[PDB]
């Protein structure tokens, strides 16, 4: 009855067992529900974890933690060094590396098991301490498939990243948006400590262990109560792998709290870090020795993966909100390496976030954080579409903390949580086994991509997630996913001169094809929603004009290394010309811009780069026009006039695709018409929330962008369309002092832009679709 039951013959059972019965599984301690004898029967410790010479051929003592008796191999009970100490065998790490071309599994193994070896807080650069410190991990890394680093999700904390690993989802989608969270609909608080986190209402998406079970693939329990020592976790996985064919799981997970813990205490470059790193490598060696003893070391796929990195952060670098705000005791702050602010009393009517933000904006010249309303955060973070994410956010500068007041502040030297493009936040990925490539390095990738791959490694169909299935095919020897191009949903018109200048009264005054080959280098973008749009050709650019939103969905042009920048003549300053290809009812009008005292306009193709004086008149077409606040125009003009040509000079030409983005509900997805919330004054011209540019050139920078044979090179941005430059604390200075800094912060993946625009790029190339998918997930980080 309840606790008084026994774990005899049930240690680390994979049976689902619930109250009133007592449990003997991985997590029973965390639920305070183990049988009274779980500890003495299942957590055996006697004689340590390694065979000694005097133990070989012993008589089995069931009290020992692991065994060196003759029978132990057939029971899965051996210490992992048994054959080394007693049967003249070599440690796995001492064995020369050899390509595993196909799974070499014992009979009864239908497929290679997958083992996920997760390490908390393993900064990518720890890898550089090499075989001197971590010989087992180095053999995995050098013989298998490795990336130089893996990008975590924001915030770069444990619970958001490991649940992202398990689901393929951004935190805003799976719900674990922090290690601590307040849900205002539950009116409840999620914390690492305590019981609330065990409630299923917090956890969204479909994690890998559920996907597997629902598709008939058995998982071992991924989670381990903190009192189960690491050696016992390894022995338990190995004993599960010894199970009969009709019980043995196909996917396993080990977890280590190190080196996060020592990282927090000693900082990432403390000499104390060698010892946790050695201990982790020893655990890796115990696993691989155990797999060798099972004849499974050439049969199992092993993933060695971290959740985030670690930065130098000390008490001496703490910003205090009480230096900026008068009554900080009235707010609650999720503090440290990020900030989330809400009133201490939920729904307190006196809470004044616009006044708080004002007092936090550019108030010190060396200010070590920046306040954002969450819809203004860089889109690449994907950190806004969830009720658990406070409206007010603080992005904290690397190496610093933010706290409410000094009564809240030595004992720690490291921490993490920062912007997920910060180098110290990057973590590790190594794949080793029959399905991974041999001795292969792959570009860094994002942890959201791994759920699709683990599904591939298991024969599973992934639940809908934020990975791009196929962008990681290059990690794998086989079991690749064959991606298929999405189908165009709306086809374009190619209008000619259906009209004449007399048919147009839009209030606009002006004082005065084979383009596809040169300007549309990778095919036209496919439109993947139902809409109405026209292709418009020009000497210097091409565009896909939308009759519904009154502006191009995309504008595409190529700029050579040698092109010239030219001014706008003073008589063409206010020139806008009707487009005689496009109806008057499907055009913007300049009257609305004359009436709207806060809105101005800009051009997607820049007049500054037209090839000839004649060609420049195309740039002033009403169909090249987009609404832009004067504040944004300070950025956009500097981009068009200075930076595009600088990029062409540096990359040997560049192809540019630019356009608008509408995301008023900040969910990272293309708005439907009903969701657009702002229009030019007294008109129906919608106002974009962001503008994008995709800048492509030849990876081989010695070939011009327009004559490129092989792989491509891409960088992109999604700039916020804002009525002020408050985000840029140096914006009073010249644009050369702050615009590029702004753009670097809003770097983006082509894939981000695709979600936000409903468009599909790079459909016509001499490259495999898999390579293209990789290109679309690339993020240029400028670190
Ligand atoms: C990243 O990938 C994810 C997954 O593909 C994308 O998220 C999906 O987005 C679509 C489009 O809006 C949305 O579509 C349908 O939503 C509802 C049906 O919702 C219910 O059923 C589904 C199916 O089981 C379930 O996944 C949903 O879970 C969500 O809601 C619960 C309860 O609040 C949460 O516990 C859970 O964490 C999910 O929350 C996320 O999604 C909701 C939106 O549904 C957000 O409000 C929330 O803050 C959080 O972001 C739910 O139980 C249907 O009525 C509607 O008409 C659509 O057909 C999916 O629901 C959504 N799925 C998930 C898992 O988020 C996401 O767009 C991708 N991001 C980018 C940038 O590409
Ligand atoms: C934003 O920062 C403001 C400071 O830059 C801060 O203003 C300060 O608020 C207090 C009380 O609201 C003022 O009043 C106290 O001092 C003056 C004498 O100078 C008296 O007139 C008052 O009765 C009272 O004694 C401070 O003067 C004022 N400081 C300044 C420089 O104006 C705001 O409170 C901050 N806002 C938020 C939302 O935190
Ligand atoms: C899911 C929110 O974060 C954790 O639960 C952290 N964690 C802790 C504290 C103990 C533990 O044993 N595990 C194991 C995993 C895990 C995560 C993903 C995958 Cl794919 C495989 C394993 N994560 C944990
Ligand atoms: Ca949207
Ligand atoms: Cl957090
Ligand atoms: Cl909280
Ligand atoms: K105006
Ligand atoms: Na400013
Ligand atoms: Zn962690
Ligand atoms: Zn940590």
């Amino acid at each position: 009855t309840n606790t008084s039951g026994s774990c005899k013959g049930r240690c680390f059972e994979l049976q689902e067992v619930g109250p009133p019965d007592c449990r003997c599984d991985n997590l029973c301690k965390s639920y305070s529900s183990c049988c009274h004898d779980f500890d003495e029967l299942c957590l055996k410790t006697a004689r340590g974890w390694e065979c000694t010479k005097d133990r070989c051929g012993e008589v089995r003592n069931e009290e020992n933690a692991c065994h060196c008796s003759e029978d132990c191999l057939s029971r899965g009970d051996c210490c992992t060094n048994y054959q080394v100490v007693c049967k003249g065998e070599s440690h796995w790490v001492d064995d020369d590396c050899e390509e595993i071309r196909v799974p070499e599994c014992p009979a009864g193994f239908v497929r290679p098991p997958l083992i996920i070896f997760s390490v908390d807080g393993f900064r990518a650069s720890y890898m550089k301490k090499g075989s001197k410190v971590m010989p087992n991990i180095e053999k995995l890394r050098s013989c298998g498939t490795h990336a130089p680093y893996m990008r975590p999700v924001y915030p770069t904390k444990t619970f958001p990243n490991l649940y992202t690993l398990a689901t393929g989802l951004y935190p805003e989608s799976h719900g674990i948006v922090g290690n601590s969270m307040y849900d205002p609909v539950f009116d409840a608080t999620f914390h690492l400590r305590g019981r609330e986190k065990f409630n299923h209402r917090w956890w969204g998406g479909q994690p890998l262990w559920i996907t597997a079970t629902k598709q008939g693939v058995r998982a071992g329990t991924f989670f381990w109560s903190v009192s189960i020592p690491h050696e016992r976790r390894i022995l338990t996985i190995l004993q599960w792998l010894s199970l009969p064919d009709n019980e043995r799981p196909s996917v396993y997970a080990f977890y280590s709290e190190q080196p996060d813990f020592s990282g927090h205490k000693y900082g990432p470059f403390g000499p104390e870090m060698t010892n946790p790193l050695r201990e982790i490598d020893k655990t890796v060696g115990q696993l691989m020795d155990g797999l060798k003893q099972l004849k499974l070391h050439r049969c199992v796929n092993v993933i060695f993966v971290g959740d985030h990195g670690m930065e130098d952060v000390t008490c001496d670098r703490t910003e205090f909100l009480s230096n900026y705000l008068t009554n900080v005791d009235d707010i609650t702050l999720v503090p440290g390496t990020l900030g989330r602010i809400r009133p201490k009393i939920p729904n307190n009517l006196k809470y004044d976030p616009k006044a708080i933000i004002a007092n936090l904006t550019c108030k010190k010249p060396d200010q070590h954080f920046k306040p954002y309303m969450k819809q203004h955060l860089p889109k690449r973070l994907h950190y806004a579409n969830n009720r658990r994410i406070e409206d007010l956010h603080l992005l904290v500068e690397r190496r610093w903390h933010v706290a409410r007041k000094p009564l809240d502040v030595c004992f720690f030297q490291g921490d993490h949580g920062f912007d997920n493009k910060v180098n110290s936040m990057q973590t590790v990925f190594v794949g080793y086994g029959p399905t991974f490539k041999y001795r292969t390095k792959v570009p860094p990738f994002e942890n959201i991509e791994l759920y699709n791959v683990m599904c591939d490694l298991l024969g599973l169909k992934p639940a809908p997630n934020n990975g791009t299935h196929g962008s990681l095919n290059h990690l794998l020897r086989t079991n690749t996913f064959r991606p298929t191009l999405p189908e165009e949903v709306s086809r374009p018109n190619y209008p000619g001169i259906m009209y004449l200048q007399s048919d147009f009264d839009l209030g606009c005054t002006c004082d005065d094809g084979s383009t596809e080959e040169r300007h549309l280098l990778y095919g036209r973008p496919a439109v993947l929603y139902r809409t109405s749009y026209d292709i418009l050709y020009h000497t210097d650019f091409e565009s896909g004009y939308s009759e519904i939103f009154l502006m191009p969905l995309w504008t595409s042009y190529t700029i050579s290394k040698q092109a010239e920048v030219s001014s706008i003549p003073e008589h063409l300053t206010n020139c806008v010309r009707p487009d005689v290809r496009v109806s008057p009812g499907f055009s913007q009008n300049c009257l609305a811009y004359k009436n709207d005292k806060q809105m101005s306009y800009g051009f997607l193709f820049p007049p500054y780069l037209s090839s000839s004086p004649e060609a420049k008149y195309d740039a002033f077409l009403v169909t090249n026009m987009v609404p832009m606040y004067p504040a944004f125009k300070r950025v956009w003009t500097y981009f068009q006039r200075v930076l595009v040509k600088k990029y062409a000079s540096e990359r040997n030409g560049v192809n540019v695709i630019s356009g608008p983005i509408f995301d008023y509900n900040y969910n990272g997805l293309r708005d439907i018409e009903d969701e657009i919330k702002q229009y030019v004054e007294g008109s129906s011209i919608p106002v974009p929330t962001h503008y994008y540019s995709i800048i492509t050139s030849c990876l081989d920078f010695t070939q011009p962008a327009d004559k490129c044979d092989g792989p491509l090179s891409v960088s992109s941005f999604i700039l916020p369309h804002r009525p002020d430059n408050d985000e840029s604390c140096n914006s009073s200075e010249d644009e050369s002092k702050w615009v590029e800094e702004l753009m670097k912060m809003h770097t983006a993946r082509v894939r981000d832009i695709e979600h936000l625009t409903g468009l599909d790029f790079y459909r016509k190339t001499s490259r495999s679709y898999s390579e293209i998918l990789t290109l679309k997930t690339y993020l240029h980080t400028y670190e």
